[PDB]
């Protein structure tokens, strides 16, 4: 066991192994507080985030559970991994809070794209990792649910990683109106049409390809029903066989009453972009999920013939997500927290 210290930061008590030092906030939300640090064992610059009431609800326990599961799994060079989970709790008695450590992220992909566009080989080589990032993700079964441009982390070599993964259903003001928290959505899951699947990733990834190559949001909708109007637009309405897998009924009405359009021309929407872009953009943004290309068959694409390497492109150990379908009390989630924070193994 380490030795721990104390301090307040911004009316907030903190209490973490002498291996962290000079904490200074970078960060609030509801969720937790975050700071930066320095790790004397590592020599890593890091993010320690204490969580708020982790136990407060079945809800919140539940929650707590599922991210340190989650983050505790995720061992990919284009993914958030963690470096550390600690306790100041001697024993399940006394367990109240939960740390977890994770590598201290510069820039997101707006601040290296907010209003601009960039050359194609960097578009290639960002868009490779993204894929090669979910091919890992979807090999477990997990889907992202919230991927867009500020979960994405990216270093001065134009290195990249996916964090902060769909973990808590997103409020209903959080999707309300002009908002970047809806505008990369797949439409099955923004209007709730079907039970959606991890082809929702790739709707996501086609929306980011496309702001990257255009400097522009490709769907920026002023609502839901705006949002929709724009993409129709764009890949076409749908047909009768996308329409039977609605199994909203009044959803099947509201797509009935707008007037039939036809797919755009991609090369006439992406003016000057390369061919293979347009194409490989045309398999991502198709409105039936069951048709999309997968991350999987996306690496093999001759966009990326300059990065893709099918030795080095891994999947993921099984991971067991029964956990979310069992009826426990706040007690019994607690202790399955505290099990899964002494356990912990750190990276080599
Ligand atoms: N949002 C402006 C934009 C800029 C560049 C390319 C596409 C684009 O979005 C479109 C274009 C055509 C139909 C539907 C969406
Ligand atoms: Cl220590
Ligand atoms: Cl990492
Ligand atoms: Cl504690
Ligand atoms: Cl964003
Ligand atoms: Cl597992
Ligand atoms: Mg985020």
């Amino acid at each position: 066991r380490p030795t721990f210290y104390r301090q307040e930061l911004n009316k907030t008590i903190w209490e973490v192994p002498e291996r962290y030092q000079n904490l200074s906030p970078v960060g609030s939300g509801a969720y937790g507080s975050v700071c930066a640090a320095f790790d004397t064992k590592t020599g890593h610059r890091v993010a320690v985030k204490k969580l708020s009431r982790p136990f407060q609800s079945i809800i919140h326990a539940k929650r707590t559970y599922r991210e340190l599961r989650l983050l505790k799994h995720m061992k990919h060079e284009n993914v958030i991994g963690l470096l550390d989970v600690f306790t100041p709790a001697r024993s399940l008695e006394e367990f109240n809070d939960v740390y977890l450590v994770t590598h201290l992220m510069g820039a997101d992909l707006n601040n290296i794209v907010k209003c601009q566009k960039l050359t194609d080989d960097h578009v290639q080589f960002l868009i490779y990792q993204i894929l090669r990032g979910l091919k890992y993700i979807h090999s477990a079964d997990i889907i992202h649910r919230d991927l867009k441009p500020s979960n994405l982390a990216v270093n001065e070599d134009c290195e990249l990683k996916i964090l902060d993964f769909g973990l808590a259903r997103h409020t209903d003001d959080e999707m309300t109106g002009y908002v970047a928290t809806r505008w990369y959505r797949a439409p099955e899951i923004m209007l709730n049409w079907m039970h959606y699947n991890q082809t929702v990733d790739i709707w996501s990834v086609g929306c980011i390809m496309a702001e990257l190559l255009t400097g522009r949001t490709l769907f920026p909708g002023t609502d839901h029903i705006d949002q929709l109007k724009l993409i129709l637009r764009l890949v076409g309405t749908p047909g009768a066989e996308l329409l039977k897998k609605i199994s909203s009924e009044s959803a099947r009405n509201y797509i009935q009453s707008l007037a039939q359009m036809p797919k755009m021309n991609f090369a006439n929407v992406f003016i000057g972009a390369n061919p293979l872009a347009v194409d490989l953009l045309e398999k991502m943004l198709v409105l039936d999920s069951d048709k999309r290309i997968t991350a999987a068959q996306a690496l093999a694409h001759a966009y990326f013939a300059q990065y893709h390497d099918p030795d080095d492109e891994p999947v993921a150990d099984p991971y067991d997500q029964s956990f979310e379908s069992r009826d426990l009390l706040i007690d019994e989630w607690k202790s399955l927290t505290y099990d899964e924070v002494i356990s912990f193994v750190p990276p080599p």
